[PDB]
């Protein structure tokens, strides 16, 4: 009871993005050790103490914090859109766990529209799902389906002229006159309710013949490219050119924070399919920034991608404790993980303290610096916490 | 009585033609005796004629007569010509002309349908073929009962059709459901208008929940680039419920710090979009489109790039130094950006990058025309000079 007392320290903490349809509702869950044994509280944005709500928000044991099932009617904002906390406390100080973005969606509007495209007989086409911003976050192409309905999902199989791409896209090879006739519709799924769709619209495939010459071209939108993968996953790189005769597409890869390059190596990992890019099994070297070169006899051209493989951000306090004696410096590191890092704050027993670095400082001890002291590491997406305990000698 | 050539009129830097129509490259220089015009290439070699598709016209003129798609050849059909002037005093020869002609070729506009948020301004684009991109666009939108939407300076309206050519629709309603959007298309080498088969819809949504504000990957980071005088439009695609506003600002260079774009009456803001005319090269950098509503934000970054034609002169136009004593010779020119300046004499490249050129002491052998070229990606200008001797 006396012996091996402890401040707090998470065993468990929510992950930070809570998603969910309002027919399913959502549990989100929260440990933490100590000794004593310390009293969790799940809190808002602004620290104050979140209580029940009668049918949307309901505290229980084992430090559940419950979103029941809710008709569309019932949703509230205070409840439904909002960031928590959870917050472990007992005599020696607190700790406040990564932010939990609790996202309630009631069922709605959403629909896919594929733009027709011609193109130059003998090149490459991509056909696009285009999905509204506004729910592309729970909404992707699940498959294609052409006009007799063959479905067309993802695979290893580059080899034929049909392939959907990592991003979803239809990729197609070397067209021709009777790929005029076929018309394709997306498939795409929502990850909240499970439910599937078709687009009203098909697309569509103009076929053009050219006798004269025709140089690449990039449509100035594709000219630059920005793409977010994350780890571990697959992916693909788009390289958008025309022209007559069809063009050959070249891959390098910029030496970072140089105007040197290095062609892209094609192995069991990096496969290449016309001028598309397509990589399986993504790594945190892959991060950085690619040229995709366009030729044929006539022009020239040229396309700029910048790549970010994204990684789970984690964090670590050294030392997990350490006892300082009054008047001797205490020195908190904080070592993390993770792509991108965009910053890194401190904490004391819940309380920001005003420092961006990873090293935490104090000059002199005393009594009042003894506690609960926390880094936190933070991007556009995640957050990630460590703690540790400063104790007086 | 005797003179140099010195050229009156010089080709463009582009020619872009329809194998229909053909093309006529004009030149035309001064100098005492008359000096005679020769065309030639890149090289520097002396372009011959070829039957029916390249041709010297009455005036000197060389001429592109309209030719079937068959009888494309790239050495005439794809090239970068030039004008050479001379006389018994020396030679010019004039800036780079890319002359390319274009086959007529099947296209159509398609129009991506747009799903928009209750309140939200929406954009409606009209999309083209790669192939085409550079000879095709929007003149105006046409609505389901033929009523034509045109460019204007009147931004107050519930329509706006920007300089780039999309069609930006103030506080769509649901009541803007059931009207449709074509595009009238306009071919500068045909000179063809022709309207969308396609109809541009708007799919109204009013959301449930609070909506924080959302832009597509694609539309995070944007580029455009516009010539001098011209004016452009800078777009901040975005949509939250409730409606967001939308903050303008421009970086200063090498810093992460940003100041507020100032609106007047030659840069104002519809919605959250930014248009401007008149375009100044001072414009160019890196602007930053803040996104926000009650419930979140966002941002879309912009760089842009303005550009001014190039031109050359040079001071003196033409000197008279004794045997022994220096000339100097220095090159004006404006225009952006400028990548390259190089010099020239009788038609030969002399190997000298700088603004300035001077000889230490003149001899017989340096009688003769003078030239400076400044050059870009796209552009090239020339000024010439003759030298004599006393
Ligand atoms: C979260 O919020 C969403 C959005 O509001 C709710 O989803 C809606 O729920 C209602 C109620 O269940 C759905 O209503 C539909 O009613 C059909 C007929 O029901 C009537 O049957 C007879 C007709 O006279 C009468 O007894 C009486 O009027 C009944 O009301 C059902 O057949 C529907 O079921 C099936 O079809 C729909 C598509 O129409 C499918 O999506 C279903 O999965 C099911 O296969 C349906 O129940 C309404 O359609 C729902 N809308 C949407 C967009 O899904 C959720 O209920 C809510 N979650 C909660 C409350 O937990
Ligand atoms: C209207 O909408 C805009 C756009 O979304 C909002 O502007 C954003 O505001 C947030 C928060 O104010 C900004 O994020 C913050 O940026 C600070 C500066 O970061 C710099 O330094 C790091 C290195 O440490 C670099 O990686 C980075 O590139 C910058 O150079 C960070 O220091 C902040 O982190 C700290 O504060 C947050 C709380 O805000 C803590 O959670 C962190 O742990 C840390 O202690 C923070 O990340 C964001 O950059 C802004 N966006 C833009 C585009 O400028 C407006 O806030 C919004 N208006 C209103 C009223 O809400
Ligand atoms: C295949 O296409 C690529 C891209 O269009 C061509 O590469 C590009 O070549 C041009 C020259 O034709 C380069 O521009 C030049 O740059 C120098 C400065 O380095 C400048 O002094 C010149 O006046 C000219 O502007 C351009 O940088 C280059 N870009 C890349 C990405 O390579 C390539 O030449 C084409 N292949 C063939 C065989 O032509
Ligand atoms: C320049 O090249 C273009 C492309 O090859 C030529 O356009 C083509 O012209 C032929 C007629 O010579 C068109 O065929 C005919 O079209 C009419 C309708 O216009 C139709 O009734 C006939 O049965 C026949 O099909 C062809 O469609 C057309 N192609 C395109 C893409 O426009 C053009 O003639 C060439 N110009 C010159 C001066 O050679």
């Amino acid at each position: 009871g006396g012996a091996d007392q402890k401040g707090p320290v998470f065993l468990k903490e929510p992950t930070n993005r809570i998603d969910f349809s309002n027919s399913t509702g959502a549990e989100i869950e929260c440990k933490a050790s100590g000794n004593p044994m310390p009293e969790i509280i799940w809190i808002r944005s602004d620290g104050t103490a979140v209580g029940d709500v009668p049918g949307l928000r309901q505290i229980s044991s084992d430090g559940k914090l419950v979103f029941p099932p809710f008709r569309a009617e019932d949703y509230r904002q205070e409840v439904h859109a909002q960031v928590y906390a959870c917050l472990a406390r007992n005599q020696f100080g607190s700790i406040i766990s990564r932010d939990v973005h609790v996202r309630a969606v009631v069922n709605q509007f959403y629909g896919a529209d594929i733009l027709m495209e011609y193109v130059i007989r003998g090149n490459a086409a991509v056909l696009k799902c285009s999905i509204p911003s506004f729910v592309a976050d729970f909404v992707r192409v699940e498959s294609w389906i052409d006009e007799e309905g063959t479905e067309l999902r993802p695979s290893e199989n580059y080899d034929g002229k049909y392939l959907v791409l990592p991003s979803g896209e239809l990729h197609i090879r070397e067209v021709g006159p009777e790929d005029g006739y076929k018309s394709y519709q997306c498939r795409t799924k929502h990850r909240l309710t499970g439910e599937t769709r078709l687009s009203a619209t098909k697309g569509r495939l103009v076929i053009t013949e050219p006798v004269g010459s025709v140089r690449p071209k990039v449509n100035p939108q594709d000219k630059h490219q920005f793409i977010d993968v994350e780890l571990a996953s697959s992916y693909s790189l788009l390289c958008m050119a025309q022209s007559y005769p069809t063009p050959s597409f070249r891959w390098y890869k910029f030496i970072e924070g140089t105007t040197r390059k290095q062609a892209v190596v094609l192995n069991d990992r990096v496969k290449q399919v016309s001028g598309t890019l397509i990589i399986k099994d993504a790594v945190v070297e892959d991060s950085g920034k690619y040229l995709c070169v366009v030729n044929n006899s006539v022009g020239g051209e040229s396309v700029e991608t910048v790549l970010t493989v994204t990684a789970p951000l984690s964090a670590k306090i050294d030392p997990p404790t350490q006892t300082v004696d009054f008047g001797r410096p205490a020195v908190f590191t904080c070592q993390y993980t993770g792509n991108p890092i965009k910053t890194v704050s401190w904490m004391k027993d819940g309380k920001a303290i005003g420092h961006s670095e990873p090293v935490l400082r104090i000059e002199s001890v005393k009594k009042e610096d003894k506690g609960m002291y926390q880094c936190f590491v933070r991007n556009d997406q995640e957050s990630a916490e460590a703690s540790a305990e400063l104790k007086l000698g």
